[PDB]
């Protein structure tokens, strides 16, 4: 059939042949009939449903934190350009004069009569209405806005944002939450509106309007350029516009100063005047600002990318000028530690995300590494030494048997070497499998290849107790000839070696071997004697640029501690040398166990020809040639120093410990919430803060085939073979992402502890203007709701993918989020190295935004001052939202009464009038002046209107409704016709809740041209502070009007179209907004790396 | 506890129905109905006695 | 309301519950074990007051 044109007059119910005029009333019907226990949870369940909003306060998605190497990698979006003008305010018609009911020729002028479309509105009640974007036209717009219906409109649904759903129905608005919804549209209404504002084109006024004036040229909408250029109006008539645009002056308009640089280039910032209220301005301006702040010239950051790549990449920038630049990708080294520990806080503390972390790394440390490992070396050393056939025991094969791993298993000596970039989450273990048990002696041939093969692996591990473990493994292994003293009692020197993970049983004789008797224990001193004097220095290096800063949270900044003394990288050709500290270790081991095989409990067990055999082999191994030693000296530290800056995360490094028995780092720790708000600032750092606990058990048996078996092609240049694998991961700008992240990581950090603070009382040091709003529930659970909002939008206004934020809601109270990171030592080394935020731009945003929300509250729909409800039964002007008298019985004056907190009319018998209980517990009787406090009248709101409500009526009491601000709801009537505003006033008072409040139905006539007779009629509800600052003009397309109130276009609205003292660039802006500035307009250009350097 | 918690209704809406049940009412007539059963039969034992 | 699944999130994410791992973390499984007659234990230790 046909689609149909016109929704139906008359909508049916099908249960009951009811008839509706509105869908609407259909909506209420057909959900009435729906209505114990069971119909209960039904009409609730459509009454608080709604999932069209964009923010999801309620839904709490348990544990989204969870870090991806993709989740970085998408970055957010920050160039977003304005090609239109940057206003928040339309200018909205309510009443058209057309619906006026008596239209007589000539009294009312439009512009649509002459082919033309009015600049300002043209009607009989002009409202300025917060609708962020109606004339943005600018590319792919923020996701999230405001747009607030006009007071004519209930206009609640932008104020239930947050803490209202379940709680209060469609038709209220949450007046004890009010103070956190509101600041939630201001977020709201700030993301929305951080665009980049660009010149669009710029033609010559040819007409005769401005004759020769640069006017933006609005080419394809025309609907706009009139509505942009006030001043280029046409004024046939004496239009009530056409009375203030007479006064507009002709010279503020246009393009003022096009500060251009190179001719036939693109202009790099005009400066014009147009159509745009002064802050969305200043929210645009501090949006370049903060976009500039993270810009670095390419002068300089030519000198990034080689720092960062440690200046062996071949990058080239030109020498010449470069008009429009911005190139935003710098982060302060601030903003990237705040990042960082928000990557710690997002993740699970367990091995889960270490262990993604290091092969992130060793994937792309196996990508470019020179060391090419062929076991084939250490094979052909150990089989040509010669052995007898005829013995039982084999030292060849019987090693070779420990040596093997069926695949290839040699990936994880690079997670070993990987793991030193995040030896704070991650700590490598000695595979405790490959440990010798503690049932074969020394007497037992592969127990002892074992303890061989951990004394090798011992440094390359980044386990703490490494060096205990490898010296107990011997210890353990030869209980029997060389006793000596362990420790606490409970751990025997036949503890097998893996039970040794504490710094409290170290034994005396590790910590100083002079405590070891060489006439009791000679073999087993000079194992303390070697550990202690060949374990090899922890050095450091530099990684990263000082420009660019890094993520280090304990190392100081672009740095990396290294548990190798390094050497900086050779640029000829490489040979594998002895001078390392490598094969100082490797060569003193075998030195060791040269005598170890020698000494006199080997001889007394294993024969003299094969032990000449076993002495052969460790000899031979002693002297491969292996490229190893140079490569974890030279190669090696300069490739960890390239990684670390172009893997998706930074090191978290904590600094080596070379056996001190005081600096073991026992726990590295990472809070959520600062030991100052709750009252923790004393206790252990264990109990502050949560701890990361993982672990990687490293097979020794493969480190040493990668280690003391490891080559490289013969004419290796380092540089050139660096220089060659590092190009293909620095020609993009997909580098710089996470410093893109880092920044709104930190703006949505600042500002959602902010937007929790302003809703409790007094929590950080954060200004609060706001607090004259009426905010009740301070609770965890509520401001876990405001915390994970502005989440919800900074992931929607930027439309990025990560997971900022959450995890500060893992403990469940983000009413303290402060992010601190510890490491403690054994000796009670409590370093506590916390990360502030840094000083955001979006944050001071924001709180210029709530400063003058409160000048302009109404602007917002949102009535400021108490209420008033007494009977004027009038017939001239009425204006509830302007009181031209003084307010009335004001709290605390002559014989006004307050009433107590429960509402309470006690009866009285025989005639006599019932009396209300006031604040002071006396029932004291109802006619004279009283003021209700909101929630009174919340609870008693049965017992107001059957008692003390038509007690108003009759004129003989007057109520005060106390309450700070809420939302107004304005209602207009053609005042020829009766109208009574009881009707419209009960329907407020039927549907007041304990839980919340609708918004108050004000009645307004409607401004008349004629001097009209009219109605006397009878209204009660007006307020007491002036709240009528949303009014633009009482109407516009009139000549004059006649009845209603003469509210003009206010002059002080436009400063810079009406004023001669106008001076270019002032505004008011913490009081009322001025709708007509001067401003910049920008035309940068974008460039890639490309664009900037060339990379080979 | 509660997302949208007030102390002051919270109570008000829990307590309502444990007043209009007289446990308050039933409590002080068994006890003085108990008493004068205690009276009486202390002293039945204590005359027979 | 009682929910432990503020508790639930905080302490799966630090846990490990492999089978080399159960040994030390088995008895505070049972703590995260939701069989429970809405924690009947809490309410009737107060009441005993
Ligand atoms: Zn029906």
């Amino acid at each position: 059939k046909v689609t149909p044109i016109v929704n139906p007059s008359s909508y049916v119910c099908n249960v009951c042949n009811a008839r509706f005029s509105t869908m609407s009333a259909l909506s209420e019907h057909l959900r009435s009939d729906h209505r114990p226990m069971i119909n209960n949870a039904i009409r609730s369940f459509l009454t608080a449903w709604d999932d069209i909003r964009i923010l999801s306060p309620d839904v709490s998605s348990k544990s989204l934190s969870a870090y991806l190497d993709s989740a970085v990698a998408n970055g957010p979006e920050l160039i977003i350009e304005d090609t239109g003008l940057c206003t928040s305010f339309m200018l909205l018609d309510n009443i058209p004069s057309a619906h006026l009911t008596k239209e007589l020729i000539g009294f009312t002028w439009f512009m649509q009569m002459y082919q033309m479309t009015p600049p300002l509105p043209e009607g009989a009640v002009n409202r300025i209405v917060c609708m962020t974007n109606w004339a943005s036209l600018g590319d792919e717009g923020r996701g999230l806005e405001v747009r607030l219906p006009p007071p004519t409109d209930s206009s609640v649904h932008a104020y239930k944002t947050v803490l209202s759903r379940g709680y209060i129905d469609n038709a209220q608005f949450n007046p004890l939450a009010l103070r956190s919804n509101v600041l939630l549209m201001l977020l709201q209404f700030t993301l929305s509106n951080l665009k980049i504002n660009k010149s669009s084109t710029f033609t010559s006024d040819v007409t005769t309007i401005t004759s020769g004036r640069m006017i933006r040229a609005f080419e394809g909408r025309p609907e706009l350029l009139a509505l942009a250029y006030p001043g280029r109006a046409v004024l046939p008539t004496q239009t009530k516009n056409a009375q203030f645009l007479s006064t507009a002056i002709a010279d503020r308009i246009g393009r003022l100063d096009r500060a251009n640089l190179i001719g036939g280039e693109v202009s790099a910032m005009v400066e014009c005047m147009e159509l745009c209220d002064a802050l969305t301005l200043h929210i645009r301006e501090t949006y370049i600002m903060l976009l500039r702040s993270m810009h670095q010239d390419p002068t300089q950051i030519v000198q990034i990318v080689n720092e960062c790549a440690n200046n062996l990449l071949n990058s080239t920038i030109p020498i010449s000028l470069r008009p429009t630049i911005l190139c935003p990708w710098f982060a302060s080294s601030e903003d990237l530690r705040l990042q960082q520990v928000m990557h710690l806080v997002n993740i699970s503390s367990n091995t889960a995300a270490a262990l993604p972390l290091v092969e992130a790394l060793s994937t792309l440390l196996r990508s470019v590494t020179p060391l090419v490992l062929d076991p084939t070396v250490l094979t052909n050393a150990i089989t040509t030494i010669s052995e007898s056939t005829t013995q039982t025991i084999s030292p060849i094969s019987e090693i070779l048997r420990l040596l093997q791993p069926m695949g290839n298993d040699y990936a994880a000596f690079w997670k070993c070497i990987a793991s030193w970039a995040y030896n704070g989450l991650v700590t490598t273990v000695l595979s405790e499998d490959a440990f010798p048990d503690s049932s074969q002696s020394i007497t037992h041939l592969p127990s002892m290849w074992k303890c061989l093969f951990l004394t090798l692996a011992g440094p390359m591990t980044s386990d703490p107790h490494s060096p205990v473990k490898v010296f107990m493994a011997l210890a353990n292994l030869l209980a029997q000839p060389e006793p000596i003293a362990i420790g606490v009692p409970g751990m025997h020197q036949t503890t097998p070696a893996s039970q040794f993970s504490h710094p409290g049983v170290w034994p005396p004789g590790f910590l100083n071997p002079q405590l070891i008797n060489p006439q009791q224990a000679p073999l087993l001193r000079a194992f303390a004697e070697h550990i202690r004097a060949n374990w090899p220095q922890p050095s450091e290096f530099g990684y990263g640029s000082t420009l660019q800063g890094s993520a280090n949270l304990f190392i100081p900044s672009n740095r990396m501690v290294y548990p190798w003394p390094n050497q900086p990288l050779p640029r000829l050709t490489v040979a594998p040398t002895y001078d390392s500290a490598m094969s100082n270790w490797i060569s003193t081991t075998i030195a060791f166990f040269i005598r170890v095989v020698n000494s006199v409990n080997m001889t007394a067990t294993v024969n003299d020809l094969t032990r000449r055999t076993m002495t052969g082999v460790m000899t031979a191994m002693r002297q491969v040639k292996t490229m190893t030693p140079f490569y974890i000296q030279h190669m090696c530290p300069t490739e960890l120093s390239v990684l670390a800056s172009v893997t998706v995360t930074p090191p978290f490094q904590v600094p080596f410990t070379r056996l001190v028995q005081n600096d073991v780092i026992t726990n590295v720790l990472v809070a959520r919430v600062d030991p100052a708000q709750r009252g923790d600032a004393a206790v252990d750092i264990r109990a502050t803060h949560a701890t990361f606990a993982a672990a990687l058990p490293v097979d020794p048996a493969a480190i040493v085939v990668a280690m003391l078996c490891g080559q490289t092609e013969t004419n290796l240049i380092p540089s050139h073979h660096y220089g060659k694998a590092f190009a293909p991961l620095f020609a993009s700008n997909a580098m710089f992402t996470r410093n893109q992240r880092a920044v709104i990581t930190r703006e949505a950090f600042v500002c959602a502890r902010s937007a929790v603070a302003q809703c409790q009382d007094a929590g950080f040091l954060v200004p609060r203007p706001l607090d004259a709003l009426r905010q009740f529930d301070v609770t965890s659970a509520a401001a876990a709701e405001i915390m994970h909002a502005v989440n919800d939008a900074f992931k929607t206004a930027f439309d990025l993918d990560g997971a900022l934020l959450d995890g500060l809601a893992l403990y469940g109270d983000p009413r303290i989020a402060d992010l601190s990171a510890a490491y403690l030592q054994y000796g009670g080394n409590v370093v506590r190295e916390h990360v502030p935020p840094g000083p955001s731009h979006i944050h001071r945003a924001l709180q210029q935004v709530e400063s003058t929300f409160m000048a302009e509250m109404n602007l917002f729909n949102v009535a400021r001052g108490n209420l008033y409800l007494v009977q004027t039964a009038t017939n001239g002007n009425w204006s509830p939202m302007a009181p031209v008298a003084a307010p009335p019985f004001v709290r605390g004056g002559p014989n006004v009464r307050v009433v107590g907190r429960f509402g309470t009319i006690v009866p009285r018998p025989n005639g006599l009038e019932p009396q209300l209980i006031d604040d002071g517990n006396v029932p004291r009787d109802i006619a004279g002046d009283w003021v209700y406090p909101s929630d009174v009248l919340q609870v008693s709101v049965a017992v107001f209107r059957d008692y003390v409500w038509p007690m108003v009526k009759a004129g003989r009491t007057r109520v005060l409704v106390e309450l700070g601000h809420y939302v107004y709801t304005l209602h207009y009537y053609d005042p020829q016709i009766s109208l009574d505003e009881a009707p419209i006033l009960e329907e407020w008072l039927s549907k007041i809740n304990p839980a919340g409040i609708p918004p108050v139905p004000f009645c307004i006539p409607i401004p008349q041209v004629y001097p009209c007779i009219t109605a006397r009629r009878v209204h009660y509800a007006f307020t007491s502070e002036n709240n009528n600052d949303s009014l633009f003009s009482t109407n516009a397309a009139s000549i004059d009007t006649a009845f209603g109130e003469n509210a003009a276009v206010s002059p002080l609205r436009w400063p810079g179209l009406v004023d001669p003292n106008y001076r270019v660039g002032t505004n008011d802006l913490p009081n009322r907004i001025t709708l007509y500035n001067s401003l910049y307009r920008y035309n940068f250009t974008y460039p890639t790396l490309d664009g900037i350097m060339y990379v080979r």
